[PDB]
């Protein structure tokens, strides 16, 4: 585990991370897909064979030692807002699980669900949220990427909140 675990927000590409373990923000099927996927697919392909599986999971593929944690967040654009919630949340949960079992000390994490199959609604609160109920009994450092600006000071400001 980390000496004193934190959570930390960073705008630039997960696939120039510098944590021990990706989470791939995955397709149920393991395709290249587009957003963070295709980003975790150029850089990690060799971590695409047998990734697929279902929805509200989390299966481990290693690219050589370096641990590739397939995510599986619902499409917005498919589920109910009811149902959608509850395979966002277990999602992440399959994610802490993993971390876990994988005795890392530091992961790197986008927030599921708030891209393309977000449902073109703004998910920040609700993922992040998700994030936080999961993660929050692991001992590894965690790194939340994201892409916007505002909604990297939106990210920042929940992490001081809880400090
Ligand atoms: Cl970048
Ligand atoms: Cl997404
Ligand atoms: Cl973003």
């Amino acid at each position: 585990g980390a000496m004193a675990p934190s959570y930390r927000v960073k705008r630039m590409d997960i696939a120039k991370n510098d944590e021990e373990c990706v989470v791939n923000a995955a397709n149920p099927r393991g395709l290249p897909g587009d957003g963070v996927c295709k980003a975790v697919y150029k850089k990690w392909p060799e971590s695409f064979k047998n990734s697929a599986t279902p929805v509200g999971t989390a299966k481990t593929v290693m690219c050589g030692t370096y641990p590739v944690i397939h995510a599986v967040g619902p499409n917005f654009s498919n589920y109910t807002e009811s149902e959608g919630d509850r395979e966002l949340a277990a999602a992440y949960r399959e994610v802490a699980k993993e971390v876990t079992r994988l005795g890392v000390n530091s992961v790197a994490i986008p927030l599921l669900s708030t891209g393309v199959y977000s449902g073109g609604k703004d998910r920040l609160t609700q993922s992040l949220n998700h994030l936080f109920t999961a993660m929050d009994s692991t001992d590894a450092d965690v790194v939340i990427y994201c892409r916007d600006k505002e909604w990297e000071k939106k990210i920042s400001e929940a992490i001081q909140m809880r400090t």
